């Protein structure tokens, strides 16, 4: 043993963090209350200690409920599993609802209007107990998803050459608050088999790309039918989760403006399916999905 | 219903703790401890720990379930968070041992001054039949650098049993040393783990020696995957780097999550496995 | 001066327990302890259990002060307190069992695997004058549904001593069975007490069998009143159930309190009683 | 958890005294005081009182949780005891005084020389529907002698409030005087204590005129049952004695546990109480 | 190196208590003892005690390092705060004994409800020879009120051995009583214990007689100098005082850091001395 | 035993302090972690017992390493083991420094600004691992420092006369922050011979003396040559201490003031030498010299 002064007060020096685990299709999350406060709980490394699924609570990400901003019911904020923050999370806003229907003690339909780096997002809990959402409108214009690339239809960018490594495949760029890069396969190539990618190789070259000043989100897809498409998803600092909510209602846009599915659509996710639709009336995407309590517990910091 | 639990880690090999001191009988079943495993849609952890009522004598009993649901019948990481586990939850302070009996035996953890947990990991068993391996020993009745053919590929290993089966290898037969960092073990790992040569299953752990006191490895658990470190495992090795000549007795292992202090005393033939264990988060899972 | 001591509970019957084992002489009088059962002006209680030093090689030896001041010379609630009592002074962790000394002989209560204490309350005691009673037995020495005649009504009783008196009713001579909680123990309950047929007071219990396994009752405690539950009692009323042929040697007795699991084993004619107990809390009171 | 405590009781009205001067919020909750008063399987008690910071320039602030639970807005045995209390945690020796913030207002307890302590209990508010009460107001906005119909029976009753309700009877209509200690309160108290002319719930004390400055009383408390006595009971069935031409201002008042000096000073429509407040034991119970 | 130990002290003797139950030699050497007790450059301390495993059957076995290093056979006020401390290590609660072995022979100490300790000090030495001291037996074998030259100044002394050494004196030869506060210790303390009639040095105790019942003293010990208070020596001057008939068996001796009760029973010829021991801070030192 | 609920309430209400323990020259100090409060963990009465040797950790006082204050790295309080608080405090800055080495892994040279109740305090880790502080300019002018003793060289007291106890002795006054009394013999007597002395005889007369109204630290000097300088001091509210780092810059201000020593000197405290430089450049005071922990723990409250 060596004398460590430091290390003595380290051990020393504690913290409890209160939170609630959900999951939604297995994107898992932790929930905290953060109504008390504008101010997140925690920091941002914190939270990518906290993430850590060996030596933390383990978690896709940490999301908090905060006081309403410009008369919203609440905001929201999240921190990626490697601390940066995002600006909108599809899977969370749904846990997110039912995390107030609990602390509310709301029974049956109830909508929230909440704030959010991406605008109002409004989520209801439907009878079933899912939650439909309206995730807002999509942005399509190149330098506000944002990516360098140069808009080929209009000034977005859709079906659009995209050298990774290399390899030049076809990419569409959409915003659902966060950045998203859809890809059907490479230029001059056949569709995929998603289940073949290796994505832990190929992910990182698209989420660090120089193309996507801050980073992206990348989902591969593979069309089963107009209405039917089933996908894989590369996270931006969270790797190859199970789902994602903001990249299923991406890559619907992304299939409508390359032609290749409907505006309504069932996303077939690694860790279950999703209803999105993007409605041609008000140019609202919304996302149907479960959401799940696992167990709640106290961290230390 | 519910389940009230402390989440501990012993090197990056996280398990989830139940006071279970007032039943003989788990709170929960196999099935419902593979769902709490699940790192996505339960809780998350390489297993569950019960904390039992003492057996023919001993302080305490402990019970394992790995995150696949099977019940080993050791776990070195484990008994290290089941000690701690005990103090917190008796506030006991400074140094503590307890004596524990487990499906290897009696095992005896006890708390240091620095807060780690040195155990006496009770004796190896080298014969074969009892590992339990079908391959024959070729060192009497136990099995040092024997051949097995996996995937058609022939390896040299080391069997021996902490309780739970452990396969040792330092390399393919008639091949150079190994860098541990450079196997596939998702692809590797399985072929051991359900070798026909091994009718329970078998834990795996790859080994490079980088001195004959100091040695880094990797292992792929019976039933948990590609963990961050094996208690039992690093005894086991440590016992088959001693019958292959390559090391000595008394030995530091790197696993992936960090270091353990490993010696298999020749005055009496028990392995005492020294390492930290930490308390990380405590909650309430659905069941 | 300051008394130290835990609270303790079985089943609602509230004791006071102190540390005596420097003394085979109770720290307090038996005025003191009534003033300190009080429950408004002092700790409140509905005894005081000295733990004190083995007799005859046993591993100690229990005394109890009733509410009232006097001393019996056993209680079933208060020894399975004793036992939880001397685990935490001694850190005995798990299944203990310890033989006790007390003025009805030997006691073992055994500490259970979930906390609960199974006892080991020795062989009744039958015989009329040794109960002690002034009736007269009719059914060998035994008073077994004899008649009993309080305040000018027929009661028909059995009376069994487990170290201590108890007088067992079912109902009244020629009259249906009982509705316990019908019954105005204050009122009732006195007179059967201080009755002039029991020389040493006695302590009564009214059953209402529900099955051959299954008795419901409420007692009258010498020196204690309506408690809420009475070990030694539920023991008797068992013993008296089985001599009147109501029920079979294996019940669970309810109490106003809560249930305790008695049994009296034909093999050896010895009782089992099984039951909770728990701490409150822990003070000293001025004396 | 755990709960250090020190036990006071003002005539046998017995409670829970914590310092919780460190916070202004109370340590335990109103559930966990209902099962600390229990006396059987707590520590036992009509109540838990809390010494809490000053507020708006008091000493101190009170606040105290009945053994049901509920929260009065006042208690007078309890805040003579919060004196000797604070004295005692203070180590001030002889006379002294304090400003207590409370529920019904300032409140000032004076110990006096001779020990007792002489409390400032404010003034008495008899506007009908802020003691609460519905019934109607027949001298001026205050229900004196009025009818009230218990479970179809037609009682007359006065309402006061000390911050929290009183309903004071002498008899029932155009009955006799009341033999107090004839009356059976478990019976008849509930009926006061929920009749629906009092949507708080309300006290109630039973008064038999011994001569016109000495009163007898016996009283039913919302939410803690028949108690010794009742500090603000007796402040309220003074004032309605004389409300009602049946007593003096300045009375000796009997209760169960003992006797109370009241006084309602004309000069200033305050009235004090003087009586007694004793330490019994302290401790720590499990939460 | 790091050395972890708590903090205790008896009456402001403290004392570096450090758990050496696991081996049966000291973990720091007696050097290394000296430094840690330099108050400015180390953890402060007039010694170092350390727990070690019992010796022919004892539970424990005690060994003690002086603030100079020297090894001293037994210590009273050190023993009492061992005797806490194991109870900690052992998670007792209440009132326990231990048996220990020490220089001095077997010691026993009980924890008493107070939190105090009386410990059975074994008993005096008394031959000359065996203190040790030069000094010649006046009184039987004994050195009672016995001339002692130091530094060319008369003292009368009398010498008991409590395992260590000790040098009593109630004044000078042909002198008055000794107002012990009017002692310039630092200059003649060094004087007796250096002195060359005692070959292993000594403890030497200046005391001045209340009342044949109440002592009060000072004391300069070998290797630890002036210290607030010391056991053993407590015990010695009690002996002393008997022996020259200035003082009762059973004396309350007041030392500077405060008093001890001290009783020579001469029933069996054994000490007992009564004291408090608290734990003052847990720590880890550099080596 | 007597039956007393205060005392009873009073030992269960007991709370835990962590610390490390360091000295300078042996001046022994319990330095504690305070960076997450601009307010002491413990009160001066809390510190006054943990200083007792005997009944308490033992020190001859508490530091607290507090955040820092209008642009400063951090804070520095100390309360003396008599449970007043000083305004600085020379040997225990330079373990402040180790400290905060320690605490953040500072490796080699590493200096910060520390806030005193003197002011700005720099030290700094130098290359042989001593600690050589800016101690900041003297303050000189008598009713600052502050003395009721009229200036005779200027608003400064230097080689005045004190009558203490009815003896007449010389003295000269100056303030590092804290006030220093410093004389080198009686007046009109011979040098000192600083080891004869009785300080705690001596040493209350002039710390509690009349002329002081904050009370006073008291040097004793001998001078051995123009640039070694042996002292002994009797510190306000703490005794007779190994060393004092406020102590040795003030007598060596005071030495160069009545023309005894140059502005460089090696100064002999009980505990060890200082290297002390009063710049004639820029009027600072830079003290050099040792720090060391001892050992770490907790203690009850
Ligand atoms: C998949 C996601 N959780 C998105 C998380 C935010 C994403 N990692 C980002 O950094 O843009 C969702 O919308 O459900
Ligand atoms: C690695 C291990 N956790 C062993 C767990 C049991 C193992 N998965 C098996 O099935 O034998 C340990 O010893 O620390
Ligand atoms: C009911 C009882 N507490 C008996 C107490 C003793 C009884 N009051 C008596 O005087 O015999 C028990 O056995 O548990
Ligand atoms: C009798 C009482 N304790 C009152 C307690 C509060 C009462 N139970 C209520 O609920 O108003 C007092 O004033 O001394
Ligand atoms: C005073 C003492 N600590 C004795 C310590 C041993 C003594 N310094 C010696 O050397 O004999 C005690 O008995 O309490
Ligand atoms: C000697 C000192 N520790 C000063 C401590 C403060 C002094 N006791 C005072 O009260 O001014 C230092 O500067 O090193």
């Amino acid at each position: 043993e060596k004398f460590s002064p430091a290390s003595f007060l380290d051990k020393k020096e504690t913290g409890v963090l209160h939170f609630v685990k959900y999951h939604g299709l297995g994107n898992d999350f932790i929930l905290v209350d953060n109504r008390d406060s504008s101010e997140p709980k925690i920091t941002q490394e914190q939270a990518a200690k906290l993430c850590d699924r060996n030596f933390g609570v383990g978690a896709d990400g940490v999301i908090f409920a905060m006081p309403g901003v410009n008369g919203t019911d609440y905001a929201m904020r999240i921190f990626n599993s490697d601390g940066s923050e995002p600006e909108m999370c599809g899977n969370g806003v749904r846990c997110f609802a039912r995390f107030i229907a609990e602390l509310e003690n709301l029974q049956g339909k109830h909508s929230f209007t909440i704030h959010t780096g991406a605008g109002l997002i409004v989520p209801e809990i439907q009878d079933d107990g899912q939650v439909k959402v309206d995730m807002g409108t999509p942005i399509l214009k190149a330098q506000d998803v944002p990516t360098k690339l140069s808009g080929n239809k209009g000034e977005a960018v859709v079906e659009a050459e995209l050298v990774v490594d290399g390899v030049s495949w076809n990419v569409t760029c959409v915003s659902m608050g966060n950045p998203h890069c859809i890809t059907f396969g490479k230029k001059g190539g056949p569709n995929l088999k998603v289940d073949d990618l290796n994505l832990p190789e190929i992910g990182p070259k698209f989420e660090h790309h120089e193309m996507f000043p801050a980073r992206t989100n990348t989902e591969f897809v593979e069309v089963l039918s107009r209405s039917h498409l089933k996908m894989r998803v590369w996270e931006r600092g969270a790797g190859a989760t199970l789902a994602c909510g903001t990249g299923a209602c991406a890559l619907v846009v992304a299939a409508v403006l390359e032609g290749r599915a409907d505006r309504k659509c069932t996303v077939d996710l690694p860790g279950g399916p999703l209803e999105i639709e993007w409605k041609q009336e008000d140019n609202h995407i919304y996302m149907t999905g479960p959401a799940e309590a696992v167990f709640y517990g106290s961290a230390l910091l």
